[PDB]
């Protein structure tokens, strides 16, 4: 009979902390018998599993309907903090009922900010702010008015200061317009370089100088240089921490200065500077051209609170938490959950996502401790090419622990003013720069009760802007999905070890190391190597991606970063005591917690590698937001890249929750006049209203609808889509769009006119809007009319009588054919011209970001699958095979990220992990695996494998919302066999290539017609076989 397998709610089994008013239920079904359909369903919801026999929440009754996917709960209003148990049964076409599904559950969260009583808290100023320059002065040589203008020259400065006894700490914060070199008692402690200066004065350095300072007289010496005629000055504070208190030494007129290069020895204590004039104050801090310059601190501080709970039986405990920043929570000596980088990146002004954890087994009678690390993340740390403090200056925590007891009583413990804070071991934590950890600074026992925190500091109430909304997390939290042990160790320079993980991955490592306390190991991360085996990092640009660990000297130490991530295949290890082995470093692969949903294997090793690389490029860039690259100083939610890649993404991973979440980010960023931004979340003032980029607001909801049959994503998008079309029509002339935007980004010397691109995308968005309106049962006429008018304008402007398209590029034909812009009479001619251009490039593509995803599909649509296969199997540059032969394990940003001569493309922009060119995937899955949606969400599957090129054998399984869709085919000794599995409540259209269609043997289904050299069959669910001999 028919049975329900793996029922889900909002795409997952047993969601915890789900705030949806009408959660959507799904019931994949299984049957060993073919041809099964659902005629009806009945859902029950109750407050207990046992209670489902007499349900107290909802009973839908028997509902006549074949709906089995994303069916919205339609009972009484759901309440916060409540677990709802549910079961479904179905009736088949003959009216026989299934068993009730094994009871499952979902649990609501807080359902809005009003249910929180917690307060936002931060570590206090001594722990969050770097030593400040306030109270100090910018100084220079006494010449003119240096804050206005000084010569392009070097000046020299000296100060001898009598330091206090019992110094326990010493820090120097220093900045110069334009550069400096500073020494203590003749030893250089810091410098900046002219040839690297880009307004370096804005970014003071903070240096630990305890190793060079002592009590009594210390001689400080500074050289500073001005880069050109204009303002000059340098500023510092030396902060000495003592047993007594704090002592500060400033840059000021007590310093001596000279404008003539001094004799050598000028940095030494006993040098004679009695003839030097006093330095001149150029401006007090905050004055001059420089403003309120401050060094940046990025500690991940420890926050904790101990509390007593009653000695009663616990029924349930939940922790609800979030941060402006990142956090990791601990309760009674045990880490809470397995999420990384919680709560993820949203526009924190508009929303922050919160997490719900089951901590029933962790709570104790009597004494308890709740604790957290709180780090800068995207909220306060470096973001893209834009520096830190994008949303706020320092991170904040919100936490609410609810304990329910068997007697019906409860306790609530919250973040608030009674919590205490300490620096702990995470000295610095930045997504881009890396994490710095000193194991000697650990505070053993801090996450457990009975801990001595008298010398910890009171927390402050956070001064952060309050998010408008606190929302249950929509996407799968980032979690470690796999470990990659190092596969070999090399030593390309003495004491510099490089460990190869064998795959370009995203996450961070586990380091295992034994040695003396105070030994510091440095870990740098790279996507590629230099020809000499050293790591190449120039393409990372300003992202250091460096983690630093200082040992505590206790056995085989383990270091795992928490508040950073990197994109890398190779790890360079320096400062290691002895020689690392393969066990010393292990990659921890991190991404959204969503299943992989497409298994694909052919007889062709190169295609199998291509598929692997696609899935690695996807997972590497699916951490909180869909990123362009996970490695360099960017990692932004680029609309264009996800536009092109979304249809492929939705084959290979369950991408519904992930891209649903992202589309909320995109709509949060849409401008008041309706323009979608180039990136979302919107940071760095990058721009908006770009064809092929902003259009992701239309194309991504449509891609999700096609793959999943998710109608809610269309309903949620259509208003923003309307506003986008209004914006586009306003910014056009006779419906032709300007030649602006990124265009067919990174094409191979075949640049498509940007007005052709822009007008084409405008038409396509109108087309998709009409399709959305139609699916939702709304009036589609206005959108259809708009599409008609744009297509007419497009054809008149850009399409010639012989079918040539303006620009005559591969992408010009690909886009116009794909988007149905070529007049029907001229499709043949346009496609012939495309093939001619490919032939003229010696059977190579020339397409960039926008052309590539549509290239092979258009070729197949126009009767040139053989050409598609020629391009697919191509191994020389440019092609998919070319990087694979060079050892790629992901998709590269450029067709020539490594050039034919072996050199790298320009580090100004050159990533080895962009998913855009992995858009070939959808062609393979639809045409080699033969798995494509005939109706949205695979309610009907079109099974049309097209054997060709080198492919004689293929097998695939797609995990659709209805259950598995599988194919297996083989050409052997003239014959062809295809087997497939089609899940209950769906149907298939199967195309079997044959010289004689009516001769095709088949266990199930009905021959309906011969078309395009195939027997076409319509078949219901089941395990089918087709044979041609
Ligand atoms: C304040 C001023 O800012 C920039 O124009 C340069 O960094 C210059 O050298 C500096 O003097
Ligand atoms: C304070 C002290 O005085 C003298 O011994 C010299 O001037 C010496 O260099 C200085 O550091
Ligand atoms: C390459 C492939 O990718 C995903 O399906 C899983 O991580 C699987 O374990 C791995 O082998
Ligand atoms: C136009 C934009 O340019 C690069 O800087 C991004 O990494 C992204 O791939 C692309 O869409
Ligand atoms: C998040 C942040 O918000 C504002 O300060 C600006 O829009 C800026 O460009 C962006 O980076
Ligand atoms: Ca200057
Ligand atoms: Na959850
Ligand atoms: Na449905
Ligand atoms: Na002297």
């Amino acid at each position: 009979a028919l049975r329900v397998t793996s029922p889900s709610v909002e795409y997952v089994q047993r969601p915890l902390g789900l705030d949806a008013a009408h959660p959507r239920l799904s019931w994949p079904m299984a049957s060993a018998a073919p041809g099964r359909r659902q005629s009806a369903y009945q859902v029950r919801v109750a407050s207990s599993a046992a209670g489902l026999s007499h349900p107290d929440v909802w009973d839908s009754g028997k509902v006549v309907s074949d709906d089995s996917v994303l069916v919205p709960y339609a009972g009484p209003p759901l309440k916060p903090r409540t677990r709802y148990f549910w079961s479904v049964r179905v009736w088949d076409a003959d009216g026989g009922a299934s068993e009730w599904s094994a009871p499952s559950w979902w649990e609501t969260g807080l359902m809005g900010a009003s249910q929180w009583s917690a307060k936002w808290i931060s570590a206090p100023a001594p722990l969050t702010e770097a030593p400040s320059l306030e109270g100090s002065s910018w100084i220079w040589f006494p010449e003119g008015e240096p804050a206005n203008s000084a010569p392009a020259a070097t000046r020299w400065f000296r100060r001898t200061v009598d330091l206090p006894d019992d110094i326990t700490g010493a820090t120097l914060a220093i900045s110069a317009d334009n550069v400096y070199a500073v020494s203590v008692d003749g030893a250089e402690v810091a410098r900046t370089d002219l040839e690297a200066d880009n307004e370096g004065w804005r970014r003071p350095a903070v240096i630990d100088v305890l190793d060079h300072v002592h009590s009594g007289n210390n001689t400080l010496a500074v050289s500073a240089s001005n880069a050109s005629v204009g303002p000059a000055g340098w500023i510092c504070v030396l902060v000495l921490t003592t047993a007594s208190g704090e002592k500060k030494i400033f840059s000021d007129a007590s310093w001596k200065s000279t404008d003539h290069e001094p004799a050598d020895g000028w940095r030494e204590p006993d040098f004679d500077d009695s003839g030097w004039p006093a330095a001149k104050v150029a401006a007090a801090w905050g004055a001059g051209p420089w403003g309120r310059v401050a060094p940046v601190a990025s500690a991940a501080n420890q926050l904790r609170h101990e509390f007593r709970l009653p000695h009663k039986k616990v029924s349930r405990a939940r922790l609800y938490a979030t941060a402006l920043g990142l956090y990791e929570a601990h309760l009674n000596g045990r880490r809470v959950g397995r999420d990384q980088l919680a709560p993820g990146w949203t526009d924190y002004r508009k929303r922050v996502q919160y997490q719900t954890y089951d901590v029933t087994s962790s709570v104790r009678p009597g004494a308890n401790a709740l604790a957290a690390y709180v780090a800068p993340g995207w909220y306060a740390g470096n973001v893209g090419m834009f520096g830190p403090h994008q949303y706020g200056e320092r991170p904040a925590l919100l936490a609410q622990l609810e304990v329910e007891y068997a007697d019906g009583t409860s306790e609530r413990i919250t973040s608030g003013p009674d919590w205490r804070a300490a620096s702990g071991p995470i000295v610095s934590a930045d997504l881009l720069s890396g994490e710095t950890y000193d194991a000697r600074k650990e505070t053993a026992g801090w996450t457990s009760p009975g801990f001595d925190d008298r010398a910890w500091l009171a927390v402050r109430g956070a001064d952060n802007d309050v998010p408008e909304q606190i929302v249950a997390q929509v996407d799968g939290p980032v979690r470690i999905a796999k470990e990659l042990p190092a596969r070999k160790v090399t030593e390309p320079k003495p004491g510099v070890f490089v460990l190869d993980l064998g795959q370009n991955m995203v996450g961070s490592v586990r380091l295992r190391v034994s040695g003396d306390a105070g030994t510091t190991v440095r870990l740098r991360h790279a996507e590629v190597l230099n020809p000499d085996g050293t790591i190449y990092t120039a393409n990372l640009r300003s992202a250091a991606a460096t983690d630093t660990y200082t040992l505590k000297g206790q056995g085989e130490e383990t270091y795992e970063p928490r508040f950073t991530f990197h994109g890398f295949r190779y790890v360079e290890v320096t400062g290691f005591p002895g020689k690392p082995s393969t066990t010393s470093v292990t990659g921890r692969v991190m991404h959204t917690s969503a299943p992989f949903t497409f298994e694909f294997e052919t007889n062709v090793p190169m295609l199998n590698k291509l598929h692997s690389n696609i899935t690695w490029g996807q997972r590497g860039n699916f951490l909180s937001v869909p990123t362009d690259t996970p490695a360099r100083d960017e990692r932004l939610g680029w609309t264009g890249d996800i536009n092109v890649f979304a249809p492929t993404a939705a084959y290979t991973m369950e991408s519904a929750r992930f891209l649903t979440k992202w589309l909320v980010d995109l709509r949060d960023a849409q401008t008041s006049d309706g323009a979608f931004t180039d990136v979302a979340p919107a940071v760095g003032n990058l721009g908006n209203g770009v064809a092929g980029w902003g259009d992701a607001g239309v194309t991504v909801p449509w891609a999700l609808y096609q793959a999943y049959g998710d109608r809610q994503v269309l309903a949620d998008a259509l208003p923003s889509v309307h506003a986008w079309l209004r914006y586009l029509e306003k910014h056009s002339d006779g419906l032709l769009r300007p030649a602006d935007g990124y265009g067919d980004w990174l094409n191979v010397s075949d640049e498509t006119p940007k007005d052709v691109i822009a007008t084409a995308y405008f038409a396509h968005s109108a087309d998709l809007a009409a399709r959305m309106a139609t699916e939702l049962g709304k009036d589609a006429a206005p959108y259809t009319d708009l599409f008609t008018r744009i297509r007419k304008a497009f054809q008149t402007a850009y399409v010639a009588s012989d079918g040539k398209v303006k620009g005559d590029t591969q992408s010009a034909y690909v886009l116009t054919l794909s988007m149905n812009l070529v007049p029907d009479a001229l499709r043949k001619a346009a496609a012939d011209r495309l093939v001619a251009l490919i032939e003229a490039k010696d059977w190579h593509l020339s397409t960039g970001f926008l052309g590539t995803p549509r290239l092979l599909p258009v070729l197949t649509d126009t009767g040139h699958t053989d050409v598609a296969y020629r391009l697919l199997h191509q191994r020389t540059f440019p092609s998919w095979g070319y990087p694979i032969d060079k050892g790629s394990t992901t998709m590269w940003e450029r067709w020539d990220s490594i050039q034919p001569d072996g050199g790298f493309q320009t580090p100004e922009m050159n990533s080895f992990n962009h998913y855009a060119y992995g858009s070939v995937g959808e062609w393979m899955y639809a045409n080699i695996a033969g798995i494509a949606p005939g109706r949205a969400g695979y309610r009907q599957v079109v099974i049309r494998p097209r054997p060709g090129g080198e492919v004689t054998s293929a097998r695939a399984t797609f995990a659709s919302l209805h259950g598995p869709v599988s194919t297996r085919w083989q050409q052997r000794s003239g014959g062809f066999v295809l087997t497939c599995s089609v899940p209950p409540n769906t149907t298939a259209e199967v195309w079997i290539p044959a010289d004689h269609p009516d001769r095709v043997q088949h266990t199930h289904g009905t021959f309906v017609r011969a078309e395009d050299g195939c027997a076409v069959f319509e078949v219901g669910s089941g395990s089918h076989r087709f044979t041609v001999k």
